[PDB]
């Protein structure tokens, strides 16, 4: 039986500015760089930086909607979204669902997002205004 | 500051055998699902399947090294693997690089992984067996 996310791993095209942008400018934790990777870790998740040649920078119109989000408190999105802004981070899609989210790319493209709110919190929205075809379990 | 995943969304080419895959073979609980995606949990994590007609069917030689590890237990984790294999889930590493691992492919060529053990036991294991130029912080 599976008991949750071990890990996510990024491949990553050149370790230095992977390693700046997750540390440095959103704040996770080091744990260890090796010639071709990394371990970090933001609260639970552990996120492993693997340093890849076939990594590509990828525009967000060239890469489908598989993303990431990351948990902060409604009380830090506007502070943490204005840093990611101040540093010139580029944004792939405008919030038009339930919960605060900024949706903003990775030095390769890869597709981040931070999000307000649980899982439970996006059901209860749900129950009240189901999407078209919405069944529950 | 960022405290951890707060969900996984997976772009999709085909919603019911995605949300099949994992809620029956990996046995995901499924929460809800409508015309263009499903909500499951795997533990503590929020997985999102979003249909989406760009997301491509994506040999392993195609992709990036990019991956979703999910926990599972020392007891679980051989029978787990061999179910798999008997039901033909296509793999894309057979190396443990990383310890007590299987790798494996969704239907659209997600890479996944079952992994045993926690970032703290991966730490440990790897100051006896160091990935080159190792450094630990
Ligand atoms: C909305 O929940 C489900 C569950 C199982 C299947 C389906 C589904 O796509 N169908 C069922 C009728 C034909 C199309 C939906
Ligand atoms: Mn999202
Ligand atoms: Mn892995």
């Amino acid at each position: 039986m599976l008991s949750g996310l071990n890990h996510l791993t990024l491949a990553v095209s050149q370790l230095a500015p992977s390693v700046a942008f997750y540390q440095q400018l959103l704040g996770m934790t080091l744990h260890a760089r090796w010639d071709s990777g990394a371990y970090l870790s933001c609260g639970d998740l552990w996120l492993c930086l693997s340093l890849d040649p076939q990594r590509r920078v990828t525009p967000p119109e060239e890469s489908d909607y598989t993303h990431y989000a990351f948990s902060i408190s409604e009380a830090d999105f506007a502070s943490f979204a204005a840093r990611l802004e101040a540093a010139g981070v580029a944004v792939w899609k405008l919030n038009r669902s339930e919960g605060a989210s900024h949706y903003f790319l990775d030095p390769d493209g890869h597709k981040l997002e931070l999000h307000v709110g649980s899982l439970a919190q996006r059901l209860a929205a749900c129950r009240e205004q189901p999407y078209k075809g919405m069944v529950f379990f």
